[PDB]
């Protein structure tokens, strides 16, 4: 477990290192890590009985169950989603649920979807657009089993258009935050928590990478 | 997490208890694995923290600038076997105070880089394996030409220098494979095992055991 405090200045220290960007902390590592292992579990749980279109045998007529042979089809959304994935496909190997990752940033180059279980990994849902027109593409051009979404991070309070993610790690206010996988112009992309951050710091890295 | 790797009764590997019918010996375990590449980070730190480049944070700057949350290394990131690599590479980084930004390329380029100011920075390719060599050959040669960095290294998750048909050296290496198909932790055959936290080297019979397109 991560210890929050603060240093001489009064800015936000997490295991001992400052952090001068962040407001507040929002999830330490540890917690963040606690709650994707519970999402785990629950993946696995909702999808290890679950069947779908055998593609390893296309001489095979019936609904083959999730393995090796007929995994999860798990989408991740780059960049902000890339980190977020990495630990819970590890984390789904522990919990025994086959998977397979493809990456779509807003493309694939999977192309048998028909009739999968298919999984969307996402950093968060804010006011839903990206992920309402993200199922919505999906659902029309290859018509899944079934198609649900996993974000690390919800914001119910932004919702402005019918979307809610079927799984959700963390629930978080109506503001700005980075770390794990979130980030100003790519800064603070590859910390290991999340904080919100200092509204003075939103506009600090103006120029194009 | 000192990992423990034995027989099952069947005969197949075991890692901590869990059996991999599909592994014919351990490469590296996890914490083989992640102590190798906390070393790498602070070789990178060191190799890195102290230089400069150009100035795009600030354009109307004309003197070189240090390696900082306003001019950060640039990390080029090899998809796909090399994102779950990057993704703790880069948090090892940050326990070691080196700021950087990835953005990712996918070659067969399928996937271009969407980064611009490559021009006069300090660039760091993170692939997971090298093999053949090709590869990061045509990969090296392409970014210098069309960019022109300060600097362009190469580090690699494993490195199979067996298996060389061109002369290509990677700068930082964290571990050495034998001249054998791997698996697992970035490494699949067909996306089969990526997500595995210990490299294998696959059993010749599952070779071609998934050959359905995905
Ligand atoms: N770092 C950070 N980003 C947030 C946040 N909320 C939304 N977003 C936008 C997330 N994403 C922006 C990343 P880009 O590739 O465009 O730079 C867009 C996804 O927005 C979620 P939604 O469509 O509003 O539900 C937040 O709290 N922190
Ligand atoms: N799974 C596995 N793949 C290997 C191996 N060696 C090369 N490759 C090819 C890896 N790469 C493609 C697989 P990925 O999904 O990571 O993009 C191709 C790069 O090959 C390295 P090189 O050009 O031969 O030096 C190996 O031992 N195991
Ligand atoms: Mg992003
Ligand atoms: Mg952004
Ligand atoms: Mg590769
Ligand atoms: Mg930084």
């Amino acid at each position: 477990p991560n210890f929050v405090g603060r240093d001489a200045d009064g800015n936000v220290t997490v295991d001992g290192r400052s952090y001068p960007m962040a407001e507040s902390v929002v999830a330490t590592e540890s917690t963040i890590h606690r709650s994707m292992k519970e999402m785990a579990q629950t993946l696995a749980n909702a999808y290890k009985t679950l069947k779908h279109r055998d593609t390893h045998n296309k001489g095979n007529s019936a609904l083959a169950p999730i393995t090796d042979e007929n995994p999860l089809i798990i989408i991740s959304v780059l960049k902000g989603s890339y980190i977020f994935t990495a630990d819970m496909v590890r984390y789904l190997g522990d919990c025994g649920l086959p998977n397979v990752v493809d990456f779509i940033r807003i493309n694939l180059r999977f192309t048998e979807l028909t009739g999968k279980h298919v999984l969307i990994m996402e950093d968060i849902a804010d006011t839903g657009r990206t992920m309402k027109l993200l199922v919505e593409k999906i659902r029309r051009e290859y018509r899944p089993a079934s198609l649900k979404v996993c974000v690390l991070v919800d914001k119910p309070g932004g919702r402005v258009v019918d979307f809610k993610p079927e799984f959700v790690c963390l629930t978080a206010p109506t503001r700005y935050v980075v770390g794990y996988g979130f980030e100003v112009n790519d800064r603070y992309r590859n910390y290991r928590h999340v904080f919100v951050l200092k509204p003075e710091y939103a506009k600090r890295y103006p120029s194009k990478l």
